[PDB]
């Protein structure tokens, strides 16, 4: 079926939970043996969210190459994304090592450091120009260059230096700051505006490594971001845009990382975002 009318048909029939459970039943299951080794327990935020072995990002290190991060490679859309968990106190150095080694231009953050009164990720970037951060375990230095605070999101320019070679790179940090503590946004308008700002920066483009996107577990809000982007890109590429099937795209993405889209409300919100976004494109 088309999307907008399949949408109204699920709303009127109140069957979002049954659609979402079908997706969960049909999703791929692949091994995640490296994630579960005992030496990696303090590298995982949640015991039930792990990268598959076949698609995990490897750190360029001989001691321990593990990070909770996955490469989602979308062949028809010609987009790639790295989805990862919010960094932990003992993985902030690994996070920036990955950014460096994978040649990423942008980092997309979809959570706040504290939500619901609890810490959802580490404070992994500097808050003042004159107070830079040094990650000694991976030999990197990180400096805040500028910061632009808007009503729904903040953009930061950062300098990342590889202290071993003295090479430097400019990283863009795109921080969506207004996702509600419970549920999903009432309108997709600010999320779409945020997506378009990431696109306009060049961070999603083939002349760079894959964008790094994260929330707390790296599967819910993060999944919503890449699912919406990819579906809109396919609607631009194809002769028949109504042939884009959002459930089939989601199941393709779940071949690369488990659990993408965590609730039926997130699924509905993803439909809403693609539907509204397809009107603005034209
Ligand atoms: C006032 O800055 C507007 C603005 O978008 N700033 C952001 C932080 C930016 C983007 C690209 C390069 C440098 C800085």
């Amino acid at each position: 079926m088309e999307m907008e009318k399949e949408f109204e048909q699920i709303d009127k029939s109140g069957s979002w939970a049954a659609i979402y459970q079908d997706i969960r039943h049909e999703a791929s299951d692949f091994p995640s043996r490296v994630a579960k080794l005992p030496k990696n327990k303090n590298r995982n935020r949640y015991r039930d969210v792990s990268p598959f072995d076949h698609s995990r990002i490897k750190l360029h290190q001989e001691d321990n190459d593990y990070i909770n991060a996955s490469l989602i490679k979308m062949e028809e859309a010609q987009r790639s994304y790295i989805l990862t968990q919010g960094p932990l106190p003992n993985t902030v150095g690994h996070f920036w090592e990955m950014v460096w080694e994978q040649k990423s231009r942008g980092v997309v953050m979809l959570n706040r450091v504290m939500e619901k009164g609890s810490l959802k990720c580490a404070q992994y970037w500097p808050q003042k120009e004159e107070k830079e951060m040094i990650f000694e375990d991976t030999n990197l230095k990180l400096t805040l260059i500028s910061e632009d605070i808007k009503s729904y999101y903040t953009v930061r320019q950062l300098e990342l230096e590889n202290l071993t070679t003295q090479e430097t790179r400019e990283i863009l940090h795109f921080h969506y700051t207004t996702w509600p503590d419970f549920g999903v946004p009432e309108s997709p308008a600010s999320f779409l505006n945020f997506l378009f700002k990431v696109r306009e920066s060049g961070s999603l483009s083939p002349e760079h490594g894959p964008v790094v996107v994260h929330c707390s577990a790296g599967i819910g809000r993060s999944g919503t971001f890449c699912l919406a982007d990819t579906c809109l890109l396919l609607m631009d590429k194809r002769k028949d845009p109504s042939s884009v099937d959002i459930k089939k795209v989601l199941l393709e993405m779940r071949k690369f990382r488990m659990g993408l889209i965590q609730t039926a409300d997130q699924l509905r919100f993803s439909y809403l975002a693609v539907i509204e976004g397809a009107k603005f494109i034209m």
